[PDB]
């Protein structure tokens, strides 16, 4: 049996409002609904792994369980192995594969995050699963942000505290936060950012809703106005959505919207919004195809409808040769010329790099590059010709083309990172000097750029 090239991942997200579920949710995941659907011939194709996040999540980890495997049992005759559960509160994160895969599953790391201090800390957060598939990285975050429409912030605030400690996948990898650690990261849950309009516009939104002209509610959403500033998910996608707002619904109809303020919601508006969401992260030229993303119309049990999102993802296998593992392969190697940092930073040490690869025995560490000033006020670290030939395990093209290069910059007197990036060898010529480049980030927040030229070589 050949090993895949493609995998298909379903992504659910769920605020379950403390309540438990209706009988049927089978329409969830066969991505039945408003949006982009997926089409009525691929119901029985069982996708190859289901995350599925939920909020608010009122069942025991063994009730949910029992009835998400007797859910996707019911539409693809599939009995489907747990590779993962983890619950923080009421977040809870449940990933499970097709049984044919249970031996290509392995380095399977579940954490969470509780977000605030005192008042704020008690049931926001993030729960968290990564795992190798043969050669490839998988992360999944589970996230239940600060609820209401004037602590968008606050949300910013606890993405950058769920993205630098979540602990999860290779701990030698110590520089990079999940944000660099997986060939594919998908981040999903109740974000909780509102469609920031004035209160009075409520029943002109509503009316909006209901003629399926989301286009002027979108340019107000606050995830996607945040993110065009730069000041949360910085280098994630996200599918245009084409769905209703998936929050705040009276239950057991999806024909209104219960917007106004009450003594249960702290005298707050909730304003029709694109509460739960997915986002992505894959690494440069690694195939990831959104092929569904939208909401259900039939489960009503919430005062929120679940998202799905379903993507196909490029895969590698757990490649072997002659020489690597345990050894290098002389015929490899992959050199950099004329590179240099620009670094945001106003401070004055010595800088260095480190390069992180699986296709490396082990991280290398450059010599110090020289500090420049730049034109427009920037640090500029020349490393010129100097950095290290790097000696890649295997040498196959095969391999050596699908892999990528994790790059820190270190300062020489803390050793702290100060900006984190990823170049992809998927490289238009081997043998030849190529220009190479990569944002740095640090925390998820811009820091500086990485560029220069590479010259690989392979055993073709
Ligand atoms: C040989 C490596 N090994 C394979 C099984 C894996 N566990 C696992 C994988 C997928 C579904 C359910 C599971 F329990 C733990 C490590
Ligand atoms: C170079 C890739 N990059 C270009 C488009 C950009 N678009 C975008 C950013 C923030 C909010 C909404 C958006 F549509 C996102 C990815």
């Amino acid at each position: 049996q050949p090993e895949p090239d493609m995998i298909t991942i379903f992504i659910g997200t769920w605020n379950m409002g403390n309540a438990p579920p209706p009988k049927k949710i089978t329409s969830w995941f066969l991505s039945k609904g408003q949006g982009k659907t997926r089409d009525d011939s691929a119901d029985y194709i069982p996708h190859d792994i289901y995350v599925i996040g939920t909020q608010e999540d009122p069942l025991s980890e063994k009730e949910w369980l029992e009835i998400l495997k007797h859910s996707l049992q019911e539409i693809t005759s599939v009995t489907f192995k747990t590779v993962a559960i983890h619950t923080l509160w009421n977040i809870r994160i449940v990933v499970l594969a097709k049984p044919e895969h249970e031996n290509r599953i392995s380095h399977i790391c579940t954490d969470n995050v509780k977000t605030g201090i005192a008042n704020t800390l008690g049931n926001k957060g993030a729960v968290g699963v990564s795992f190798m598939f043969n050669g490839t990285s998988l992360g999944f975050v589970n996230s239940h942000l600060t609820s209401g429409s004037e602590k968008k912030l606050r949300r910013n605030q606890n993405y950058m505290n769920i993205l630098r400690f979540l602990a999860l996948g290779d701990k030698k990898l110590s520089p990079f936060n999940i944000t660099h650690r997986f060939t594919h990261l998908f981040w999903f849950g109740d974000l909780n950012y509102r469609v920031d309009l004035p209160t009075w516009e409520a029943e002109t939104i509503i009316q909006k809703i209901k003629q399926q002209q989301y286009a002027d509610l979108l340019s107000h959403d606050q995830l996607l106005t945040e993110r065009r500033e730069q000041k949360v998910f910085l280098h994630f996608e996200e599918e245009e959505i084409t769905f209703a707002p998936t929050y705040r619904f009276e239950r057991l109809t999806r024909d209104k919207y219960a917007y106004t303020k009450q003594k249960a919601t702290g005298m707050k508006y909730n304003l029709p919004s694109w509460c739960d969401r997915v986002l992505w992260k894959s690494y440069p030229l690694v195939h990831v195809v959104c092929q569904s993303y939208g909401s259900t119309s039939d489960i009503m049990t919430s005062d929120h409808s679940p998202v799905f999102a379903t993507f196909e993802a490029g895969v590698t296998s757990q490649f072997v040769s002659k020489n690597g593992p345990g050894t290098v392969d002389s015929q490899g190697q992959i050199e950099f010329l004329r590179c240099y940092a620009t670094l945001k930073t106003k401070s004055q040490t010595k800088f260095y790099l480190e390069f992180h690869s699986s296709c490396l025995e082990s991280f290398v560490k450059s010599q110090e590059g020289e500090n420049e000033e730049g034109s427009e006020g920037e640090l500029v670290v020349k490393f010129g010709e100097t950095l290290p030939k790097l000696k890649p395990i295997i040498s196959d093209p095969e391999y050596l083309l699908d892999q990528h290069i994790l790059i820190s910059i270190k300062s020489s007197d803390s050793d702290e990172s100060y900006g984190e990036g990823c170049i992809a060898l998927r490289l238009e010529a081997t043998e030849t000097q190529l220009p190479i480049y990569t944002p740095l980030t640090h925390h998820g927040e811009l820091t500086g750029h990485f560029q220069g030229e590479i010259k690989l070589q392979t055993s073709q």
